[PDB]
């Protein structure tokens, strides 16, 4: 298991360090998004909770395709939000439905180092 916890302050630093081995090795869901919402990069932890293939969600769009329960203002709202501000840091519960059975999550978005990328994480409640 990668040692880094869900929340770290400093989590996207960590995180810029890390190829896809190294990401499947957190204890929690996280997906790299682009400001538009398309799958960027995608972890074994994730496809854990949401049944998703990590190996063929990648290109397809977050809140389009994949997850349109969190096509809503508490979710892709904050999101367009901290994209547009340039400094997306935001923690709050939600429940995933779509295609799996209802999970109660926290979830964590965070902007990424690298361009034109924010990471959605995830973790059980
Ligand atoms: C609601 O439709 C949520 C769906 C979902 C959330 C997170 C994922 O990684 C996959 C699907």
């Amino acid at each position: 298991m990668e040692h880094v916890a869900f929340g770290s302050e400093d989590i996207e630093n960590t995180l810029a360090k890390m190829d896809d081995g190294q990401l499947d090795g957190l204890a929690f869901g996280a997906i790299q998004l682009d400001g538009d919402g398309n799958i960027l990069q995608y972890n074994a932890a994730e496809g854990d909770i949401t049944g998703r293939d990590p190996k063929q969600v990648i290109g397809k769009n977050f809140f389009k395709d994949v997850a349109p329960c969190t096509d809503s203002p508490e979710f892709y709202g904050k999101f367009k939000e901290g994209v547009a501000s340039g400094n997306l840091n935001t923690m709050f519960e939600y429940t995933f439905d779509y295609q799996m059975t209802p999970t109660k999550v926290k979830v964590h978005m965070k902007k990424a180092l690298s361009g034109d990328s924010y990471w959605v994480f995830v973790k059980r409640v």
